[PDB]
């Protein structure tokens, strides 16, 4: 898993999403205030292989964090 919530270097971007962990293993790092991100749905987590079409459509608050969206409720177990 991911942790800390910095940049490369010391001191670098704006306040922007932390870079965090949700359900799946997927780090959503720095985003964009008030902009959704999207990523992958699930390949590995589960005792099923299979659904590697769908994604993960996460928003980051404008408040500088991160929200708990996802594209589950039209993705697939997994």
């Amino acid at each position: 898993y991911c942790h800390r919530t910095t940049i490369g270097n010391f001191s670098g971007p704006y306040t922007y999403c932390n870079t965090t962990l949700d359900q799946i293993g997927t780090c959503w790092p720095q985003s964009a205030p008030g902009a959704l991100v999207e990523r992958p749905c699930p390949e590995y987590f589960n005792g099923i292989k299979y659904n590697t079409t769908r994604n993960a459509y996460r928003e980051c608050l404008e408040n500088g964090t991160w929200a708990s969206r996802v594209n589950y409720s039209h993705c697939e177990p997994i």
